[PDB]
């Protein structure tokens, strides 16, 4: 084990920045993930042949959708790598192992439709899982892939460690259900402003990981303006396809899903940054101060959407 993963000089420097873009070459994203696992966790965390097989099976179970795709999985994992590297003392061995995997797997088999669409559509998954429908499916896909021959990347753990890391992965994946994030964030806010927040308490760790998962999931709003602006076209391409499908069920979609309301997108982004993204990163900065650059870049993007609304660009 004296073959080590390296990146070209510009990726080696810029991968440490919260606002790194992983680029348009798909065939380099497996290498970037392994590199992040090797520096984040260690070169000994995983057997390379099992990890490589796991990564390729995960890639094959993401779909060709505009936003919730393979590129989003790796991007979310990289934001988690940055949080882990800038808070290295706060996490256990199992948390480092589970969290990069949770992030790579968190939207497995996404079709670009919300839990709401699956309910209104009466999709079979909505019968199997009444709440966090898609997020329960993604976890179930993660478990199927882990049960494929040659894919048990946790084979060096004891039974009880394996079980714990799969419980970290399950809870991290359920927490990417944005309907759960409002509650979780309000609870961490109270806990922080009263001084009861305690990282030796497992239920509090769970809440902090939950919040890290939302931060990583939304991290597209924390890139430099030209990345953030281009990735918004991709999320809206999904939203408008879901609103089309709502219209096909005879249901008026919510405004952000109506492609006839395309001109109100800038006002939509403000609403989202003020109600969801800014509070999300403010709280995360309060709990993990070295994540400040996520909040900063999010503020800068909010500032850019305000410039668009006043016709300055
Ligand atoms: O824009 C987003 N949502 C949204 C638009 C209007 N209202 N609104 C909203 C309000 C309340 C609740 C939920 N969504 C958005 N949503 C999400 C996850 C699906 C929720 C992830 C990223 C997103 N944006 C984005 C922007 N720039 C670059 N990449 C991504
Ligand atoms: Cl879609
Ligand atoms: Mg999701
Ligand atoms: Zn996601």
């Amino acid at each position: 084990g004296l073959m080590q993963f390296t990146l070209p000089v510009r990726l080696c420097k810029e991968i440490e920045l919260f606002h790194f873009d992983i680029g348009p070459f798909e065939n380099m994203w497996p290498g970037i993930f392994v590199y992040m696992v090797h520096r984040s966790c260690g070169t000994s965390c995983f057997e390379l042949e099992k990890l490589c097989r796991f990564i390729m099976s995960v890639k094959k179970n993401y779909r060709r959708v505009p936003y919730h795709n393979w590129k989003h999985a790796v991007t979310v994992a990289h934001c988690m790598y940055a949080i882990l590297q800038n808070n290295h003392t706060l996490f256990t061995d199992l948390e480092r192992k589970g969290l990069l995997i949770a992030c790579l797997c968190h939207d497995l088999d996404h079709r670009g439709f919300s839990n709401s669409y699956l309910q209104k559509f009466d999709h079979p998954l909505a019968a199997l899982y009444s709440t966090s429908t898609m997020e329960q499916h993604h976890f179930s896909q993660t478990v199927s892939i882990l049960q494929l021959e040659g894919h048990n990347i946790f084979s060096t753990l004891s039974s009880s460690e394996y079980e714990q890391v799969l419980e970290i992965i399950r809870k991290a994946i359920i927490a990417t259900d944005l309907a759960l994030y409002f509650g979780n964030r309000k609870q961490l806010e109270e806990m922080y402003q009263t001084g009861s927040l305690n990282l030796n308490n497992q239920s509090h760790r769970d809440r902090v990981i939950g919040l890290m998962m939302t931060a990583c999931d939304l991290c597209s709003v924390t890139k430099l303006w030209p990345v953030t602006k281009l990735t918004a076209n991709d999320i809206y391409a999904e939203f408008w396809a879901e609103g089309d499908e709502m219209k096909k069920l005879g249901i008026q979609p919510i405004p952000m899903m109506d492609r006839d309301k395309k001109d109100e997108v800038p006002q939509g982004q403000l609403g989202f940054y003020n109600a969801v993204a800014i509070p999300c990163y403010t709280t995360l900065t309060q709990i993990l101060p070295p994540t400040e650059p996520l909040l900063k870049a999010c503020r800068d993007n909010l500032s850019q959407w305000e410039k668009v609304i006043r016709g300055e660009e």
